[PDB]
């Protein structure tokens, strides 16, 4: 994306991540193996470090920050939906943050956990692996079916797929 | 905006449309005649298309996208509000997309229809014509009155005109 | 940040104000001391004027906008919660209006409030002072504590700061 450094420092990107133009990525990220990071999404690393894990993916609009003593951390295969925010919050694996959700300081997000589209989890709230969460506050509302557990991978694994067509075929017109 | 073809495909934009070079439009998307895509808009045509009718407008900060087998198609006469997302659903004509709200795949919205702000419309979910809908599911909770039903023509035929307004008069500094 | 003129109108921004050059301010707006507009954030201008007082933040992905007789008016410390929007709306001092919420038209929020994420603050409402407003709609559920007081102007103080970082730290590589 637009990348820039902020005083000591500079995004950690690895070579196979796609970041685009369009895209803010400013001081303490790190963006590791098969991510991507998305039109218009905003990483401001300027507090705490933003850390994202192995084959996540950040969509457009999305916005992530963090509180003095909250870093956020993201794990693998996790999918941040278009215009999600996440601020300084601890997210499992395999874990699919709907469109336009929120996620507050402190929250510990579990693995193979599928938080709905709109949906607030409140600061320090704790969302046990395999949940479905909805609702202002999200509230667990039962737990993940074998067709949404296998979705949380597959989401993340479409998106590394379209990151490299993004790599290799976009074109600026 | 910032236009981009991905692989095989170039943005069909209408000469009449206005596209603010902080948007981003990429591959399959089709913008018709008198349409407007406002700042910090993306619309991402890289699975299925994205089809926008005439006179419609697509504000700042939303995010268009789509799901294999989901294209997103919008009618004629469409806002969609600020901060709003559309993911792989078909949008009739009048429709006001409420600010900060989510349309997801498979939904169909029918004719002369508002979404309250910050609602969510369920996966496959249809909503009859001349339906206002509040919530997260979003629900139809009533039918629109003759004020709010001539309002889904009104505001967008005011971006109609705000559109060239800034086509003709915006300068950078 | 991008900024621009629309028609006669050029942005009225104090020297000490940080505007993200990722960010979009067009026409009618006025950023006062010690402001500061954040990645992918817009203020568009095209309508009525955007004004937004001293010691005050536009988070990231925030749209502010307006509607033909309804001005968008901000306070002091005002603090706007990343992918907020902002309508036509009047936002007394010591405001936080929360992340991804939405302040809609003629609304009216009063000194000292804190706006959960993602509530609505319906058209015309008024807001009392040191009211804690959740919801959608958004309702004052009780008032303010004496720590979260405190904390509506910590926050924007906080921003004070990080601006400065910015604007004297920031750099593009
Ligand atoms: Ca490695
Ligand atoms: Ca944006
Ligand atoms: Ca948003
Ligand atoms: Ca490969
Ligand atoms: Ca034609
Ligand atoms: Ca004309
Ligand atoms: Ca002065
Ligand atoms: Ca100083
Ligand atoms: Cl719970
Ligand atoms: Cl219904
Ligand atoms: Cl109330
Ligand atoms: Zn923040
Ligand atoms: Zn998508
Ligand atoms: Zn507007």
């Amino acid at each position: 994306m637009a990348i820039y450094e902020i005083n000591g420092k500079k995004p950690r990107i690895h070579p196979s991540a796609f970041v685009d133009e369009n895209a803010v990525v400013i001081g303490d990220v790190v963006l590791e193996e098969k991510t991507s990071v998305w039109p218009s999404a905003v990483l401001r690393g300027d507090i705490e470090q933003i850390y994202v894990g192995k084959y996540s993916n950040v969509q457009d609009n999305v916005s992530i920050h963090t509180s003095h003593g909250y870093p956020t951390e993201i794990g693998e295969y996790v999918t941040i939906g278009h215009n999600a925010m996440v601020h300084g919050a601890k997210v499992g694996n395999y874990v699919i943050i709907g469109i336009s959700s929120v996620i507050l300081d402190g929250a510990k997000i579990g693995d193979h956990v599928i938080i709905g589209a709109g949906a607030v989890v409140p600061p320090n709230k704790e969302i046990p692996d395999y949940s479905l969460v909805l609702g202002v506050p999200g509230k667990v509302v039962r737990q993940l079916t074998e067709e949404e557990i296998e979705w949380t991978k597959k989401n993340a694994e479409i998106y590394v797929e379209l990151a490299e067509k993004h790599i290799k075929g976009r074109k600026r017109i």
